[PDB]
Order: C-alpha cells, then sequence, then structure tokens
C-alpha cells in the first residue's frame, strides 16, 4: 500500500478517547520545530489541504528548557487564550534560538509587548485561571500519548506521523507529503 502503518505514521497501542482531530506539539526550544515554522511552514499547509473549518490544535511542551520551558507553555497558554499565536510565534522562536535574547519569563512578555498586547492585558491573562486550565489541556494532551519528542502530529488520537519515513531532500516535497499523510489520515 502506499500508505502503511509503520511507514509514514504510527497507530498508537492505547487510542486516546476524545483527542482534538488534528494536534500538534512543539517546543520553542526544540530546532527541528524552528525548522517545522519558518522554513517548512507544516501547519499551514497541512491546514490548506483539510477541508475548511476542520479544527487544528497546536500545543507548547514542557520537557525541553527546564524553567523556561515551563513558562513557555504558560505564555503559549497566554497567545491561545488572547488569538495571538500568529503574532508571537516568530519573535518567540527566533527570541529562543536565533539572537537567544528569551532568558526569562520578563524577556518572553517583552516579546508580546513588542508584538503589541498591552501589559496589563498580558499580566491579567497570564495569571488567570483560565489560561491555567490552558496550560493543564496542553499538559493532559502530551501525557495521553506519553509525549518524549517534538515535533509532533497526531491524528484523531489514533495515528502519529512520522517524518522520519520521508525524503527529505527537497524541502517541498516533504511538505506536501507530510500534509497529504495528515489528510489521508483524517479521512481513515
Ligand atoms: C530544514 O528542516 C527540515 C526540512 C525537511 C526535512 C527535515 O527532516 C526532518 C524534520 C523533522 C524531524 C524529526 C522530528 C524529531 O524527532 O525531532 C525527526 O527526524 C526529522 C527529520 C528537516
Amino acid at each position: 500500500a502506499q500508505y502503511e502503518d509503520g511507514k509514514q505514521y504510527t497507530t498508537l497501542e492505547k487510542p486516546v478517547a476524545g483527542a482534538p482531530q488534528v494536534l500538534e506539539f512543539f517546543s520553542f526550544f526544540c530546532p527541528h520545530c524552528y525548522q517545522f515554522e519558518e522554513v517548512l511552514h507544516i501547519s499551514d499547509n497541512v491546514k490548506k489541504k483539510l477541508p475548511e473549518g476542520v479544527k487544528m490544535t497546536k500545543y507548547h511542551v514542557n520537557f525541553m528548557g527546564g524553567d523556561l520551558g515551563k513558562d513557555l507553555t504558560q505564555a503559549w497558554a497566554v497567545a491561545m487564550a488572547l488569538g495571538v499565536e500568529d503574532k508571537v510565534t516568530v519573535p518567540l522562536f527566533e527570541g529562543v534560538q536565533k539572537t537567544q535574547t528569551i532568558r526569562s519569563a520578563s524577556d518572553i512578555r517583552d516579546v508580546f509587548i513588542n508584538a503589541g498586547i498591552k501589559g496589563e492585558e498580558y499580566d491579567a491573562a497570564w495569571n488567570s485561571f483560565v489560561v491555567k486550565s490552558l496550560v493543564a489541556q496542553q499538559e493532559k494532551a502530551a501525557a495521553d500519548v506519553q509525549l518524549r519528542g517534538v515535533p509532533a502530529m497526531f491524528v484523531n488520537g489514533k495515528y502519529q506521523l512520522n517524518p522520519q519515513g520521508m525524503d527529505t531532500s527537497n524541502m517541498d516535497v516533504f511538505v506536501q507529503q507530510y500534509a497529504d499523510t495528515v489528510k489521508y489520515l483524517s479521512e481513515k
């Protein structure tokens, strides 16, 4: 078969009941995740191959970056709560991995301020229980699949993308294979 379990994807031994349709995990510390966002634009190319309105979910993880990694999961919860993911993803990636100007929770806040989020608005969200709940959600989703590495994408809580089984000589061909595999899995 053109798509087969163990090749472009694997099948979770313990399916996760009631998981998002398309669930992506990343870390702002993760070098491949940097490539996935700035160079390959995986999330956008998956979205363009799914039916309009389909829910794509992207969550941050704690297991990279120690203390600052946990701060970044909370800041991503702030980003999701405020709807400003598209405003802070690039400057957070570049702050952690390119310029290395993000060394504290205050430096993370600076990124939001520079992106136009008001300080009182950021601080109110940071300390809110809605954000605490969004942190819990991100952690639970990762725990549900015993997540030990990123980037990762899961489809319907049953299938995990396997990008190691794809040619990488051409960046554009790899992206479309990835997105076509998500589409195929979403139609299973
Ligand atoms: C410029 O960046 C690119 C572009 C195209 C292909 C490519 O190849 C990859 C991408 C991600 C991963 C992972 C994910 C992990 O396990 O961290 C494992 O092997 C990988 C191989 C990298």
